[PDB]
Parts: C-alpha cells; structure tokens; sequence
C-alpha cells in the first residue's frame, strides 16, 4: 500500500478523499467514465485515459484487456492501434506498481529505432510529456495505467502525489467494471 | 454514495482518508480481520463483527454468506447460532444501505414474544445497545453490516460518520476477501 502524501492543504486533502470515496462506489463503465472526467477537471491536462491489461512475471502489460479513453484526441488513438505503437510505446513497459514514470525521462532513455520514432511520432501528436501512474494486483494477474499528457501536471507535486494514491481504487473500480 | 461528513477534525478526516485508503487495498481474509482490528482500536467499544449477506428484494439478508467475528465473545455466538437467534434478531431484519441503526431504538420497538427473548437475552450478555451500519450492491444482490456493540459508539458524532462512510469500502473488500 502506497502512503498518503504529506503536505496536502485542507482542501486538497478533501479533494482526495472524496475522490477515493467516489472511486469505492464506481460498477459500471458510466461511472467510471463520469468519475474521470470530474478528475480530469481538476487537473492540469486534457489528456487522459484509463487502461486495464494482464500483466506477465515482471508486473509488464502483455495484453490489454480495457481501454478507457477519456480525453486522448481519437486520431491519435487511431494511430497507435493501426500503426501497432503499443509495441514501441515505452509506456507500455512500465513495471506496473513500480512508482509514477514521466514521459520525458523515460523518453531520453529510449535505443531502440522504433523506439525512436514513436516518440518523434508521440511528441508531434502533442504526447511528447506527461506522467503514467499504476497498480498491480497478485491475486488475478491484473494491472491498471492511469496516463495524463501533457508536462504541468508532473509540475505540481501535490497533484502527482494525489493522483498516484488514487490510482489503486481507479485499478479496484476498473476492475469490478470489466 | 453516503456523503462524507461535515464538521470532522483535520485528525479524523485524515483516520478516515487512511481507513479507505487501506480498506482499498485489503485482498484477503488475514488483511481484512487485521484491519477491522487497526479500525476497533480507534472505537469506544470492544465488540464489532462484519458479516456479508445475500439480500431479499428489500435489500434484508436472506443468507448470511460470510461471518467475520472481530471480537464478539465467542460464547455468545455460539449461543447466537446453537438457539438460532438469527431468525428473531431485529439486527439482521434491517434495510441494508438505509442509514446507521441504533439497536436500543430497533429493540424498544419489537413487538413478538421470540424477539422480546431474544433481546432480554442480548441484553444480559451485554449485547444490548449498539450500532449497525451496513451496504448493499445491486450488482450481485449482496449487502455487508458492520456492527459494534456498545453505548459509547453511538455517542460519538464523529465516530458514527466516519464508520457509516467507511462501511461501503467493507463491503467491497469482503466481496473481494469472499
Ligand atoms: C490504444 C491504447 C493506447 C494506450 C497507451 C497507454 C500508454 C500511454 O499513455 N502512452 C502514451 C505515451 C506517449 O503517447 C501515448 O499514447
Ligand atoms: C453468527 C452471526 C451473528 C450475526 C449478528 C449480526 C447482527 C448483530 O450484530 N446482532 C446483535 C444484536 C444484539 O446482539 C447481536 O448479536
């Protein structure tokens, strides 16, 4: 179980708990859609999307099972899936569980030539900065990535950090909703 | 969805951020039952018991599914299940997820013989004053009561809110923990 964060103004502290209160009453897909929208305002970004995935030994997404967009331009998820960017996207090997990742550290990282041109591609698209956060389960192989684009959210430290305990109770309500 | 309570401490809204956040991550039977400990502690009482139910169409348990005995004294829930008191308990005839209910309000209403035995004898074994607060879900006709014995937890505002909006989060878990 990831900690609280510490330092939350009265308010932001309010924020989050209302949200992980909403998130334990989520069951169906309208509201898990209703609910991300109502984080989504509440955040530096227009650009968000929930995704679900069976996760092999190292915690790494090896099949999504649910795509949740909320606010990624449609083109560019048209893209990804028909130019099959899933298997170039660094995201998509993130250790789930394993801490927020930001877009651009990642990003710098990448070797590969395909690699490379996703990320020429992504950051064209306006998806060249952001911050993926997630959780695992043990009990049924199962994972969740909450992904926002765009590089003033991973700038407020507060947000990052309610956003991420969050995201444990987004991955209970995905999965109650699949 | 129950609205979180107006008027807590910022140390009790931050027990009750901590209570759903960590209800949030419990997956099994030992993870819930140390919980449930971690909540008693923190309660002018000693006796609380969760129990998970299938429900009528009234949303009242028709069949207890799961019965997790926190600290209720062993012999009376040996008593309770040897003389079948379930069936005259006015507890368990409550509207699962229609507000907190007082027993000693619910008990000073009962009007049949059995159910006058029943809570003269829930009185002498120092059953009988309490709260019992409770949830259901459509999804799977399924509800959950959290009861805890005693007269002080009714006493307390605060408390009574804080264990009412933490109810449905147990009621997720133990479908989970089931
Ligand atoms: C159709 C499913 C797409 C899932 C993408 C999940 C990971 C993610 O958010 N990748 C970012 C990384 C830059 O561009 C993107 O779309
Ligand atoms: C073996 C299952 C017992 C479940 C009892 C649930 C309802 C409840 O808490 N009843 C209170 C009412 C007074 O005595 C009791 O035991």
């Amino acid at each position: 179980m990831r900690p609280l964060p510490a330092g939350l103004t009265a308010s932001q502290q309010w924020t989050l708990l209302e949200w992980i209160h909403m998130a334990g009453h989520i069951e169906t897909e309208n509201e898990l859609k209703a609910f991300l929208d109502q984080v989504l305002s509440q955040a530096p970004s227009e650009r968000l999307l929930l995704a679900l995935g069976r996760l092999n030994n190292q915690n790494q997404i090896q099949r999504l099972e649910r795509v949740l967009n909320v606010s990624y331009p449609s083109d560019w998820l048209d893209q990804y899936m028909k130019e099959n960017y899933a298997q170039h996207d660094p995201i998509l090997r993130i250790h789930l569980g394993q801490g927020p990742v930001m877009w651009e550290e990642r990003f710098n990282r990448a070797k590969g030539a395909e690699e490379k041109r996703f990320i020429a591609e992504a950051t064209q698209n306006g998806m060249g900065s952001g911050i993926t956060f997630s959780a695992a389960s043990e009990r049924n192989n199962i994972g969740s990535i909450l992904s926002i684009a765009g590089r003033e959210p991973g700038r407020n430290a507060a947000l990052v950090a309610m956003l991420n305990c969050l995201t444990p109770h987004l991955h209970q309500a995905a999965i109650r909703v699949a």
